[PDB]
DNA sequence: AGTGACCTTTAAAGGTCACT
DNA sequence: AGTGACCTTTAAAGGTCACT
C-alpha cells in the first residue's frame, strides 16, 4: 500500500511505492517546481482522509519516505511516455 | 544493430542490443545450460548469414559483447513475464 | 487550479509453432 | 530438437478531464 498516505498501490512510483493520487501529486510538484507553506506546524499527519490538507507536509513526507525527484522527466526527456533505456 | 550477429534489433535484451533469434539462442542456452564445441579454431565468424553455423563461437562472442547469464530467470524466478518489481 | 481514476506508451520477460 | 518472427505480460512513465 502507499508509504505516505496509507491508500492501496499497485507499483512503484519515483522510487516508492505510492498511490495513484500521490503519484500525480509528486509529479506536478517536481514539474512546476511547486512551493508549499504549512498553515501549521509541519507536523500535519498525512493519511487517506486528510491527505489533501496540507501539500507542504504531504510533499515533506513525500521527500522523507524516499521519494525522488530526478525520476519525473527534465530537459531531454520530457514528454516520453514509457521506460526510458 | 545487434551486437553479436549484425541483424536488425528493437532493444536491448539480457544487457545487450540483441536481434530476436540471439535473444531466443543465448535464452535457451543458458535455461538448458547447454554446451557446445566448435568444430573448428573457435574463430567462426558471426554474421546474420553464417550466424547459426556453429553455435559455441555465436555462445562465445555473446558472452564477449557483454550479455549476462542471471538476466533469464532461474530458481525463484522461472516462468514469469515482464519487468520485476 | 488541483485532484486522482483511468488511459496509452515504453523496454524487455517469457511463451508459441510453422519451418527446418 | 533448434530456430526466430510474433505474441502476451510486467512495471512504471506520462497524458486526460469530470469533478471540485
Ligand atoms: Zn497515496
Ligand atoms: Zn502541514
Ligand atoms: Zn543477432
Ligand atoms: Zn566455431
Amino acid at each position: 500500500l502507499c508509504a505516505v498516505c496509507g491508500d492501496n498501490a499497485a507499483c512503484q512510483h519515483y522510487g516508492v511505492r505510492t498511490c495513484e493520487g500521490c503519484k500525480g501529486f509528486f509529479k506536478r510538484t517536481v514539474q512546476k517546481n511547486a512551493k508549499y507553506v504549512c498553515l501549521a506546524n509541519k507536523n500535519c499527519p498525512v493519511d487517506k482522509r486528510r491527505r489533501n490538507r496540507c501539500q507542504y507536509c504531504r510533499f515533506q513526507k513525500c521527500l522523507a519516505v524516499g521519494m525522488v525527484k530526478e525520476v519525473v522527466r527534465t530537459d531531454s526527456l520530457k514528454g516520453r511516455r514509457g521506460r526510458l533505456p
